[PDB]
RNA sequence: CUGGGCGUUAAGUUGCAGGGUAUAGACCCGAAACCCGGUGAUCUAGCCAUGGGCAGGUUGAAGGUUGGGUAACACUAACUG
C-alpha cells in the first residue's frame, strides 16, 4: 500500500543511509506507516477480513521487532517508540 | 203461480218536561309515556387559550474526564453527572 517514494523517504529518515533497508528501526517505521495507512481502509470496509489478516500480521511482526530491539539496545528502542508515537 | 216474501184494513206533527243513545274531556281525580318550540356546560365529562402549585429526605441511568487496555476499537476502574 506504501508507494515507492514514501518507502524511500522512510528509509532515508530512519536508516543509516539510503541502502539501510534492513535495520530494525526502518522495518518498524515502514510497518507503522502501512498500519496507519490501512486504518482508513478498514474504517470503511469493516467486513474485509481477508485483508485484515495481512494487517494483523504487520502488527505482530512489529511487536516482535520491537521486543527484539528493546532486548538489544534500550536507548534505540525508546527513541524509536517516541519518534513513532507508539505506546510500547 | 195451487203459491210464497214484504205491504194494504192502526194519525200525524210541533213545542215543553223527562228516560236512553250519538258526537264532543262527557261522572270526578290519577300514569308510565309520545310529539313540538325554547332554556341550560356557574355542577359534571372532554377539549381550547392564558396564569399558578408541588415542605423535606433519597436512589444514582445516559453522558463526560482521567487511568488501565487495544493496531484501532471493544472493554475496564475511579471521579464526575
Ligand atoms: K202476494
Ligand atoms: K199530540
Ligand atoms: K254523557
Ligand atoms: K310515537
Ligand atoms: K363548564
Ligand atoms: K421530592
Ligand atoms: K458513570
Ligand atoms: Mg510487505
Ligand atoms: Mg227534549
Ligand atoms: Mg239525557
Ligand atoms: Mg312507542
Ligand atoms: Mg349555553
Ligand atoms: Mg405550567
Ligand atoms: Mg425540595
Amino acid at each position: 500500500s506504501l508507494s515507492t517514494e514514501a518507502t524511500a523517504k522512510i528509509v532515508s529518515e530512519f536508516g543509516r543511509d539510503a541502502n539501510d533497508t534492513g535495520s530494525t528501526e526502518v522495518q518498524v517505521a515502514l510497518l507503522t506507516a502501512q498500519i496507519n495507512h490501512l486504518q482508513g481502509h478498514f474504517a470503511e470496509h469493516k467486513k474485509d477480513h481477508h485483508s485484515r489478516r495481512g494487517l494483523l500480521r504487520m502488527v505482530s511482526q512489529r511487536r516482535k521487532l520491537l521486543d527484539y530491539l528493546k532486548r538489544k539496545d534500550v536507548a534505540r528502542y525508546t527513541q524509536l517508540i517516541e519518534r513513532l508515537g507508539l505506546r510500547r
